[PDB]
């Protein structure tokens, strides 16, 4: 039994949640929550200003540290963080930005991440201003992710139309 809670099941590990990811962060305090992050670790907009915004900056400080010593993440990969005051941990996740004509086929590894972790709290990868068909990128999570995900869905119409077109 977990704290997460209002989640449609989609399969026997998938979740989902008409929800604003921060929101839900700061309610729940997962002990993962995934950010969409970029391989610079820049959370200018999207999913990730958002959670760098709620976390008032650190999120960022703390990220600008670990390119300055590590450089960029990959495309598809990921890296383990501070949670700060939304999670333990913060899971970056580099999905492919459409809008950056990234590959596609990426986004199945950047979802492969999630398998290292038992429980998460997550956004849907590529998604929102990533430019990916998020009806895809569910797909690709549901056939991807064998660990426990909650999703968190900003939109509501998009959220209405993940749900209705669930195979
Ligand atoms: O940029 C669109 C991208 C963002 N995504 C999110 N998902 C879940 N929680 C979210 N909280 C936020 C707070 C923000 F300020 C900005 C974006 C989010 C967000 C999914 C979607 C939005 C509909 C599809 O796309």
């Amino acid at each position: 039994v977990n704290s997460f809670s209002g989640y449609l099941k989609l399969t026997d590990n998938v979740y989902i949640k008409n929800a604003d990811i921060v929101e839900e962060a700061k309610k729940v305090k997962p002990t993962v929550v995934v950010n969409a992050a970029n391989v610079y670790l820049k959370h200018g907009g999207g999913v990730a200003g958002a959670l760098n915004k709620a976390t008032n900056n650190a999120m960022q400080v703390e990220s600008d540290d670990y390119i300055a010593t590590n450089g960029p993440l990959k495309v598809g990969g990921s890296c383990v963080l501070s949670g700060h005051n939304l999670a333990k941990h913060c899971l970056h996740v580099v999905g492919p930005n459409v809008n950056k004509g990234e590959d596609i086929q990426l986004l199945k590894s950047a979802y492969e991440n999630f398998n290292q972790h038992e429980v998460l709290l997550a956004p849907l990868l590529s998604a929102g201003i990533f430019g990916a068909d998020p009806i895809h990128s569910l797909r690709v999570c549901v056939d991807t992710v064998r660990t426990n995900v909650y999703l968190a869905v900003f939109d509501k119409n998009l959220y209405d139309k993940l749900v209705s077109s669930f195979l």
